[PDB]
């Protein structure tokens, strides 16, 4: 009497990025030394001049603090490539930069490849130098881009051992002359021949979307799941923030954020506080999807120490966050499937395991802390390997012998981290009042923030 699938199912590296959690973008290049967003694509290669650039400084930075995958802006729209590609001479190739012998991508995988940090790139597809980059020569500008993605990823010394785990692409294009036509789909196709199950974030029907909102949250409900038909470059925000409720694929809506106004450096801005930083952490990875949080390097080629300071900061709230989870090993009540489904798998502190019941909904679980404690944080998860299916739930916890509402929440999906007023008590409920299927649930957690 075995538990069907709901919905569809996510790709074993699908289920490695919700839980790998925390990954970092890096944005350097010519916008850098020219102290703006946005390049014209004549920007000086001369001025492209770092005088101390440490990439492995880079990787173990990032690695100490938490994220498990650094996505390298390899070209943007300005154009300058970011290593010697055998494809345009707008590149690193004829910069000042390590003699002119410069390589970033291979700087950046080398140090990644020896912190077993995944890797990804982001290339332009909008490209303000390539002359190939107009309506009458679009075949041509896309066997460009096509040639470059075929140089990076089929190169054994680029990536994490030789493998990426996502390629970036937005989907912007000029007006006029300039509105080219990208061959997404070769594009992909290519993907997936050089590197198989990398994902790949797109404005198409790939395996990783944008949650559509600039602060990196997540709407309410997070379906991890869209119809393809409803994406491309006009697809509603409403529709990624939320993904769809009856989507056939799955999509992971991923929380693109700067840890600055710009996605550049610049000597006047700063990175967000910790306060911000946690809400964006817990609008996004505790809405159940990856944070992708931007650090740019300066004009030395090195990362603020401001910002290291502030991601050190950010790592040490997690890790107090999640030191001490106090409902594991609670006693547990409510309806279960079967032994192989108990309602003690919730605590049990077991990867293995999961809860289930296809009682009639409201379902209540009760935990007995076994004695008071102080938290202001429930954590939930479900066994997305049979698929997504909780819509509704409501958390109660007993604060002097009287039942009070806590919190409530609508999706659940890889994890749920839900927020309450701190309060001290022995028993919680969770109650699941709507689910698309008969709910699981692999994970009960409780928290007091930092
Ligand atoms: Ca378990």
């Amino acid at each position: 009497k075995k538990i069907k699938p709901h919905g569809p199912l996510p790709s074993q590296t699908q289920l490695a990025y919700l839980g790998d959690e925390l990954a970092a973008f890096i944005h350097f290049g010519p916008n850098t030394f020219y102290d703006q967003e946005w390049g014209t694509g004549q920007e000086d290669p001369e001025r492209f001049n770092p005088s101390q650039l440490d990439a492995r400084e880079w990787v173990r930075v990032l690695k100490e603090t938490g994220f498990k995958k650094l996505i390298l802006v390899v070209k943007h729209h300005d154009g300058f490539v970011l290593y010697p590609t055998a494809h345009t001479d707008y590149s690193v190739k004829v910069s000042p930069w390590r003699r002119g012998k410069g390589d970033l991508l291979l700087e950046v995988s080398q140090a990644a490849t020896e912190f077993d940090m995944d890797m990804g790139v982001y290339l332009s597809p909008w490209d303000a130098h390539s002359p190939l980059y107009h309506v009458d020569r679009e075949a041509d500008y896309n066997a460009y881009y096509l040639a470059q993605l075929k140089e990076i990823l089929s190169n054994p010394n680029y990536g994490n051992a030789g493998k990426f785990a996502e390629v970036w692409m937005d989907g912007a294009r000029g007006e006029g002359a300039q509105k080219v036509n990208y061959e997404f789909e070769k594009w992909f196709e290519t993907i997936r021949d050089l590197q198989g199950d990398c994902l790949i974030f797109s404005t198409e029907g790939t395996s990783i979307r944008w949650i559509g909102n600039e602060r990196g949250y997540a709407g309410d409900p997070l379906w991890q799941k869209v119809n393809p038909d409803k994406l491309g470059t006009e697809a509603e925000l409403n529709y990624l923030q939320h993904g769809d409720p009856s989507g056939t694929i799955f999509s992971i809506g991923e929380a693109d954020v700067s840890i600055r106004p710009g996605w550049f450096y610049h000597e006047d801005q700063d990175p967000k506080s910790l306060e911000e930083l946690v809400e964006i952490y817990f609008h996004s990875v505790g809405r159940g999807t990856p944070l992708l949080l931007n650090i740019p390097p300066n004009q030395a080629g090195l990362f603020d120490a401001k910002d290291i300071e502030r991601l050190y900061e950010f790592a040490t709230y997690r890790n107090e966050l999640y030191k001490e989870d106090l409902a594991l090993g609670a006693e547990v009540s409510g309806p279960a499937l079967s032994a192989d489904f108990a309602c003690r798998h919730l605590t049990d502190g077991l990867e293995t395991s999961s809860w289930a019941s296809d009682a009639d909904l409201p379902i209540q679980l009760e935990l007995d802390l076994g004695s008071p404690k102080t938290f202001d944080v429930i954590e939930l998860r479900e066994d997305l390997k049979l698929g997504q299916r909780i819509a509704a739930f409501h958390v109660q916890v007993e604060v002097d012998g009287v039942w009070q509402e806590f919190g409530s929440g609508h999706t659940v999906g890889y994890k749920r981290l839900l927020r309450g007023a701190v309060v001290e008590a022995q028993k919680i409920r969770v109650v699941i009042t709507e689910s698309q299927a008969l709910p699981l649930l692999t994970k009960i957690s409780l928290y007091k923030t930092p």
